[PDB]
């Protein structure tokens, strides 16, 4: 089975944490929910609070992960971007060639660790001057951007998308299609 990592940092938009962790887990993906700050409960910016699988730092030691997943939220967003230990997964994940994922603020993370500089990429329109400081990517509006193996969105109406694109990526469009199947999408 495909594995991936999703880093929940407080304040992290719990729309766009549960919708590609459901999503992935109904695709057979086995999915860590990695608490940044250890363990416990995490308070997202709705305040749902979030119980972890684990720390970043035990999720950290069974990797590697066949993806990277970073949601969004204002806070959490900036949390992932103030982690020295997020920036070491991402730039090893980079380096292998591994897929990672971020929605709305999620990518200005990418940014504050300097990944994927010269990418195609898209995020919540509110965050786009923030993303695109210093001009370190091309901008997109499509609701969902992969270029190579950076894979961006929009916002929490993307998050079904975003996470069928994560999906199909790695068990494949006819895996995607099954997931999608009994959803109800629009």
């Amino acid at each position: 089975s495909k594995r991936a990592l999703v880093i929940l940092a407080k304040g992290a938009e719990e729309m766009e944490t549960v919708i590609p962790v459901d999503v992935m887990r109904r695709a057979g993906i086995k999915v860590t929910v990695a608490g940044l700050a250890g363990k416990d409960p995490v308070q997202c910016s709705r305040d749902v609070v979030i119980c972890p699988d684990a720390s970043l730092e035990d999720a950290k030691k069974e990797g590697p992960y066949d993806v990277v997943v970073l949601p969004g939220g204002n806070l959490g967003a900036q949390n992932l971007s103030e982690s020295a230990a997020v920036k070491e997964i991402l730039k090893e994940q980079e380096n292998r060639k591994g897929l990672i994922a971020a929605i709305c603020a999620g990518p200005t993370a990418l940014l504050a660790h300097e990944i994927g500089f010269g990418s195609k990429v898209t995020t919540h329109p509110l965050a786009k001057d923030k993303m695109m400081n210093g001009g370190h990517y091309t901008y997109s509006e499509n609701r969902v951007e992969k270029d190579g193996l950076i894979l961006t969105s929009r916002g929490p109406g993307t998050s079904f998308e975003f996470a069928l694109a994560i999906v199909e990526a790695l068990n494949g469009k006819e895996v995607a299609a099954q997931v999608k199947a009994p959803l109800v999408l629009k």
